């Protein structure tokens, strides 16, 4: 997260590190037995980590569960980036308190100037590379799709919304592909993609969890 503040250890309890050896993406947990991420974070072997503040010391809250099962979407294209969510099924059920929690799916799509919370470990500028070992926060409205697609000339589909500022510096990207957008209570999106991180008139691009409801709900009753 380039431009944020640090969350708060266990603050935002539904956040979730995919571990493959070492922090590789975020994600939200949806309810005890289930994970939502990034497609374009597929990777075999997946620790889920729950309950992080520093994902490099045990704080003393933490689950450690192995994943069962990974289901990419159907039609993920990984050269646009169209349909990027992927479910992730854990081993044994998380035991939910007040560190460890879910967050709701939509029933309704998020409009404009909804102001939403991007959470993540993701790098922190926008020139050179540094890493932060305890959970960063940024709050971010959703821009318009008018503003969003005139930043990404023809690569915006019904499925992504852009959220943050046109003006550049406060944006993830980089600082956590798979992680949670919530707004007013519901996980609205996941941190999908962003050209370079917190440039002028480049925002940050989220996948539109909204769309995909049916597909969850059913997927996650079936596996
Ligand atoms: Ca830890």
């Amino acid at each position: 997260i380039v431009g944020g503040y640090t969350c708060g250890a266990n603050t935002v309890p539904y956040q979730v590190s995919l571990n493959s050896g070492y922090h590789f993406c975020g994600g939200s947990l949806i309810n005890s037995q289930w994970v939502v991420s990034a497609a374009h974070c597929y990777k075999s072997g997946i620790q889920v980590r729950l309950g992080e503040d520093n994902i490099n010391v045990v704080e003393g809250n933490e689950q450690f569960i192995s994943a069962s099962k990974s289901i990419v979407h159907p039609s993920y294209n990984s050269n646009t980036l169209n349909n990027d969510i992927m479910l992730i099924k854990l081993k044994s059920a998380a035991s939910l308190n007040s560190r460890v929690a879910s967050i709701s799916l939509p029933t309704s799509c998020a409009s404009a100037g909804t102001q939403c919370l991007i959470s993540g470990w993701g790098n922190t500028k926008s020139s050179g590379t540094s890493y932060p070992d305890v959970l960063k926060c940024l709050k971010a409205p959703i821009l318009s799709d008018s503003s969003c697609k005139s930043a990404y000339p023809g690569q915006i589909t019904s499925n992504m919304f852009c959220a943050g500022y046109l003006e550049g510096g406060k944006d993830s990207c980089q600082g956590d592909s798979g992680g949670p957008v919530v707004c007013s209570g519901k996980l609205q999106g996941i941190v999908s993609w962003g050209s370079g991180c917190a440039q002028k008139n480049k925002p940050g691009v989220y996948t539109k969890v909204c769309n995909y409801v049916s597909w969850i709900k059913q997927t996650i009753a079936s596996n």
